[PDB]
């Protein structure tokens, strides 16, 4: 049945709750972002109001064929009224179109639902600074101190420098990047820009990117694989067998592959700096796993919460085991005692 952490008290609202059939009492279904664990259940047969960003609404119409009459896009950073309740959508610094949601309850309570997010100090100067938040529905994906990772900027610098060196040494090397959802576009777009190529991809993936309001996108992507030396493939194909196969398909235009797998966290992070990352190599194929995250590190999460000072925290991630829930609750108390709230 729908879990409590997907319901907003004192309203008829749910968040990212599309796989439970008709949730009894629900007058408006909010969707924070277009990732499958969150939209699971939507289709052209859905006949309740969906509230989301413009970009998530483009994807709902074009990719899942949700009928337009049920899509309610809201602009960001703008006080809106939904079924008599003031709400605001904020940038979540996750994937394109991803938002957090501020609810202003008729009784005076204010609730923030982070959706999936990567906390940033820039959030401390949004409309969040303007009033107190009583309850926080928190993306706790990496809520444990082992989860450190570098800035997105440091990761993209490593990727750009590695790709540029490789192709300048061997003008017959092909660069391949994995994907299985929206998000992490900067990885392949940054590499294509430094090499003076467009990124080549499948028609399905091309259609998905054309829904994202990215500036000058017609200039950066293409479905003509022959004219491109950065190819995007399913993440499943980023292994030695899949890459050898793809190389055969290119008809001897290329004699080497340099491939990137943008993972979240991997336990090479506890020890290894970004400067010291190495690939796995077999023959003329090298694969780099790079720690490009769209979720908060532990420290980023902690800073956000200690700045916000909520009265109650409700985790939305890693809630399925008693040891995980108990561990998170211990961190929340440490943070509260250290900061004084
Ligand atoms: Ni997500």
């Amino acid at each position: 049945t729908c879990p409590f952490y997907k319901k907003i008290p004192g309203t008829g609202f749910t968040v990212d709750a599309f796989q439970y059939g008709v949730v009894e009492g629900c007058t408006a279904y909010f969707l924070t972002h277009f990732h499958s664990d969150h939209y699971a259940g939507l289709s052209k047969h859905f006949t309740f109001p969906v509230y989301c960003s413009e970009i998530t609404g483009n994807l709902l119409k074009n990719k899942l064929h949700v009928q337009e009459q049920y899509i309610h896009p809201l602009p960001l950073d703008t006080e809106c009224i939904v079924n008599g309740v003031k709400v605001v959508l904020l940038d979540a610094n996750h994937c394109p179109g991803a938002v957090m949601i501020l609810f202003y309850l008729p009784n005076g309570t204010v609730i923030l639902h982070t959706g999936d997010f990567r906390a940033d100090p820039s959030m401390e100067r949004s409309l969040l600074a303007d009033q107190k938040v009583h309850m926080l529905y928190l993306d706790t994906t990496y809520c444990s101190p082992e989860y450190t990772f570098p800035s997105q900027q440091e990761v993209i610098r490593f990727a750009i420098n590695t790709a540029f060196e490789a192709v300048t040494l061997n003008p017959h090397a092909l660069v391949v990047c994995g994907t299985y959802s929206i998000g992490k576009e900067k990885v392949f777009l940054a590499i294509a820009d430094v090499l003076g190529s467009k990124v080549g991809m499948s028609q399905e993936k091309y259609k998905t990117l054309q829904c994202l309001n990215i500036p000058e996108i017609n200039s950066l992507i293409t479905t003509d694989m022959c004219s491109s030396l950065v190819h995007l493939l399913p993440m499943m194909q980023i292994n030695f067998k899949g890459l050898q196969s793809h190389l055969k398909k290119c008809g001897g235009k290329y004699n080497q592959i340099l491939a990137f797998r943008p993972t979240g966290w991997t336990h090479s992070n506890k020890f290894t700096r970004i400067a010291d990352v190495i690939p796995q190599t077999k023959g003329n194929i090298s694969i780099y796993g790079i720690p490009y995250s769209e979720h908060s590190s532990y420290l980023e999460m902690k800073r956000f919460v200690q700045w916000l000072k909520p009265q109650k925290i409700i985790p939305t991630v890693n809630v399925g085991t008693w040891k995980s829930r108990s561990t998170m609750e211990k961190y929340f108390r440490e943070w509260k005692l250290e900061a004084g709230y």
